[PDB]
């Protein structure tokens, strides 16, 4: 459960980081 | 630059701990 | 300040993580 | 092990998106 849950949270992350990544441009 | 790969580094990070989640 | 956030919620993170590696 | 060193690199990046967002102020 625990790993599953904070594996999803990392993948979450990581596509806000590319949001962040595109806005900086 | 960085983010993004540091984006794909937490992609495969999640992957890993996926994989030690079912053995635990 | 979302990279700030973010950065504190790895921080976060890293914590359990290390709590997890013990159990396992 | 494997999980103590994945949490020491999530500090690391933590670390860098700190600096990244210095440089975006």
């Amino acid at each position: 459960g625990e790993l599953k849950a904070i594996a999803q949270e990392l993948k979450a992350i990581a596509k806000e980081l590319k949001a962040i990544a595109w806005e900086h441009k």
